[PDB]
């Protein structure tokens, strides 16, 4: 995650203690406009209408335990498709792009039958103020 | 990205002038952070990193595509286009360690296609990896 490329980083920082205080102040803004927002159902909405409008079949939403950090909750989603290798692209970006707080991470995929068709589990994250 | 999402999201802020200020404080901190690292001389290791990676996962290199950069107000952002082929599980593990690597970098879109027909065991991706640089 960003937070710990930063942390992983921190010693190559001129003032560590400054930096310290950059992360934490980059946080608690994050946390402050998350608080400003008035999102779960819709972003499952969203997320269903991306990949039926993409041609894809899905096959579960898994909604994990949220993670929480000092100023803002993850709510990690995990959610296996298949489709078209195309398809699954388009899926892609038209939830990257969401009017959605909503990031993107890992991905596992494998064939359906060892082209067309391919399954892929990817993980999704939302966020809300702590 | 992030910022347009939450651009995007700004009708719905309850005092939108207020929203706007923590936007540009989280840019701020987030400039302040990468003007304390030496991120202007990143990009070089950053590539040493993502081609060792991929050299790690079993994958071929095909080509790296450094885009035009996009300032904001205090970063400036470096959009990387990674073209790979190898298998589907060595795909994913490159994709995942890079996002492990202790460099600024975020993963977006990325595309899959086989390169040729009958075959699963050579796929090729396209990727977006971006780094950042205070402005």
């Amino acid at each position: 995650s960003l937070k710990q490329q930063f942390s992983t980083k921190a010693f190559q920082a001129a003032n560590l203690e400054a930096y310290k205080a950059q992360m934490k102040e980059m946080e608690e803004s994050f946390g402050a406009l998350l608080r400003q927002l008035p999102e779960v159902p819709g972003l499952l909405e969203d997320i269903t209408r991306t990949g039926l409008g993409s041609g894809l079949e899905f096959e579960e939403i898994k909604l994990l335990p949220e993670v929480a950090q000092q100023f803002y909750i993850e709510l990690p989603i995990q959610i296996s498709v298949v489709g078209g290798y195309h398809d699954l692209a388009t899926f892609v970006s038209g939830v990257s792009s969401l009017p959605r707080i909503v990031t993107l991470h890992d991905f596992e995929i494998k064939p359906v039958a060892p082209t067309s068709k391919l399954r892929m589990s990817i993980l999704a994250k939302t966020y809300r103020y702590n």
